[PDB]
């Protein structure tokens, strides 16, 4: 088990209830590269942090997941945990 | 065999719980073309999206089932799902 | 997918509690184009801004949804942040 | 089978949570004509409006249930929804 | 749907706190014609102007609502917005 | 079955929050006649008006409940609503 | 319901602050008929004129309430205003 | 088969899970006359109302079951619906 | 259960709101006998008069609560309120 | 079997959640005598009054459970409920 | 964001508590450009200078708001502070 | 088990929602020695005092929780309640 | 707990709104002993005498707080109230 | 985490309610360099000082947040506590 599955989940556990749903809604419209699908919306409106992390690390690998979450956090206004996430992923 | 069984799938996979029950409840009252039966009341209120797609593609053919769900989608006001679904259907 | 969902949300994120209440109340009587239903009252009076975005998108696409929100905002007095909304939607 | 499945859904979906419970509790004492029984209390006290439509159409025929709901609404003070639904049902 | 809902809410938006509660209290004793109930008191003393518009149009018909509000406003002394209200509603 | 179900109904929604809590607190101390126990306190501090009616009618007779509510009602000061409750229940 | 609720409030708006609280304080010591309670002090020490009228209606009906306010207003010196008050109430 | 199997069961469907839970909990402590055992603890705490009635009528005959249910409902606070139960049982 | 719950009650709504904070501030400091604890301070800063009565009856029985209320009420110099309260309580 | 099973029963529905939660929290810290374990940490924080009653009676003796509940109730300040329950248990 | 929202702010806190009232009422009669609504009275007659600036910038354009404020302040007679604020605005 | 479970919890419900907010706010900022992790804020900003004590004892033993609470409470100025806190701790 | 809570209370009873303002403002500059913080400005500038006593005893020892109060009243030249307060506090 | 979490908090409770609102108002227009977004306005104008600092850290990092707060506090006029906070920041 790569440590990346952990260094990402700790990021979501400091996000409040009012903002995590904003995050997950924003996830529906984030840009995607070629060869990668999107999580279905019907299941989308159901996860908490841990199982959402599970499906992100499943459909997306550790790397592209890391950068996509970093970018989307930077988009929504928070770059602070984005910075430490960047540091943890890059090293 | 037309891949529409997957189109109806991700069409149903992108929609949540409070509206899928509305979907099936409306399916009990939508008009049906001749030569076609209606799904029995006994079990219908229990199966998931997967089994729903399975039965609709079994009893009804791909075009008829797809257009039926499509009309139901415009019935609830959901056209964006219906639009991409019809896009997948006609071509 | 279209970045309109990404754009529109910012408008509702910059309104007070009573402002969005007036918004949703006026939404019940706005004119509608042919073939478009209206969101039911019992639901709309409970969800927040982002959920309201989700349902308006599910009912109205990027173009019609954007224009109708712009019309409502121009009706209620905000022509300015609606101005950047319509500017972003156009390009 | 009667189309009344939709209008009754249309009525229940635009009414708030505080008044749907008023509806269901008032259903316990509305007069009932011959040949019909009254819905058990315990089951209804947790189930939603659409399933309520389901059982009321099951035990009571669509027309009778329609005027029953209309009588409850004019009893509880809602007139315009009652009028629109009775217009849909009568013709 | 009828534009009269807006013609009521916009009129009530220029009423001050002592004005609106005096309006609401006199509403408890205004004469009512046959076939129409009265708003319950306990909840009435809590919700705001827009909520009040919703309830009055729910209990009373948008036309009938227009005349009853016009009557009560003329009764309480303010004749200006009564005039603009009747002008807007009549056509 | 007796209309005491909705006869008492309008009684609670014509009195607002600060006195309905007084109502239930009085209920903890009003004397009870033989063969009937007192409602558990933990549930009373959480039920609303409708749940209050449901519990009191379930545990106390529609008649006996009518006299109980009337007595506690004019005991706390309100005789008028107790007035039409007297009128409706006893006739 | 009786017009008295309107016929009473008309007394309180033509009189300014120092005498309304004098009426207020005299209310604590006025004689009461049997079977009638008195407004709680700390509760009464907060409302305005219209809420005071509502409280008077809550404990006292149109007849006894109007009579007692008329008697007190006569007692406190202002004789004419009680004049048109009793004129409106008697017929 | 006696119709008492149906008679008793009508009591269960108007009792939701909470009072159902206290009912089944008290069942482990209700008084027992000679010649009668008690329902096993393991099967009790998970089983639905219909099967509760089934083992009620198997372990205990129609009469003993009738009075034990009447007594336990009276103990838990419901004597009205228990009242019609006992009225049906005696005649 | 003693009517002191009703008795103590009417004392708190006959005292001004500016006083009740001084009331509770003294209550969190008055001497107590053995075997009885003191109210959690943070909660009493948010309870109302009714909730204050509820808590004092919950921790202290009707009697001891009566003497403590009398002692604190005479301590602040309020002679009339203390006299009427003790007259109600002692007999 | 011992009727304290019922007594401790209504020792809990007379109190609501926010004191129930601190009660069950202190149950993790109440003194334990020899031969008795403690309720497991994982499950304890999840069930309602009835279920925790079941577990405490299974783990602990009716006399032992009753006395420990009395002690912890005295610890949290509720004295009169403790007194009546201990009166029931002793005789 | 334009400094015009700020540029009005400092120009307003040197306006005494009485003349902001006449300023507010005068705002209800100022000429308005087409496509622009008028600020609601019920709100406007209650906020301070800060919130008045907030809603005037929201409803009216920052350039438009600045010029209209300069015009109206010139209308009442003040030329010095009006001159400095307009000088700050245009350049 | 150490009695600090109570000795901490009692320090919290005797202070209102305002100060516990800055308490929990500083908790994610106070220094930690090595080997001890920090409670996530995402769950933190929605818990009560009880759950706060629970997680503090979970992550940190009774002693370390005791001194951290004492020191942070000193930081926010409360020296006396914290005073009996250490008085309980060392002895 | 110390009676110093009560005395300081009526140490403030004869202070006018103007002198208590001078009191609190000079409390912002009085020297303090080590181990004690300074009162937050925004909070003090809105609290009353009672809340001021609450905060000062919360942060400063009853002995320490009483000595500081004696000192500050001595600073302003207030001799009589300071003398009686210090006489009460010392013994 | 950097201590600046409280080094900003202490700068907020020492200023009154009348000026924190115009502080957050000015925050709506502060200059921002690239990579830094602006807090949504609607949610902004409802938070307190603590939540204000929370999103100050959430949107902007420690040094950036501290310097922007220093600049804005210099801009609004207060020079003393601004110097205090900046002195706390740099060293």
């Amino acid at each position: 088990m790569g440590r990346a599955r952990d260094a990402i989940l700790d990021a979501l556990e400091n996000l409040t209830a009012e903002e995590l749903k904003k995050f997950k809604l924003k996830l529906l419209s984030v840009p995607l590269r070629e060869g990668y699908g999107r999580i279905p919306r019907g299941a989308l409106l159901s996860m908490d942090a841990l199982d959402l992390t599970d499906k992100l690390v499943s459909f997306y690998l550790e790397t592209y997941g890391a950068e996509l979450t970093a970018n989307v956090l930077r988009d929504m206004g928070l770059q602070e945990m984005a910075g430490q996430l960047q540091a943890a992923t890059h090293q």
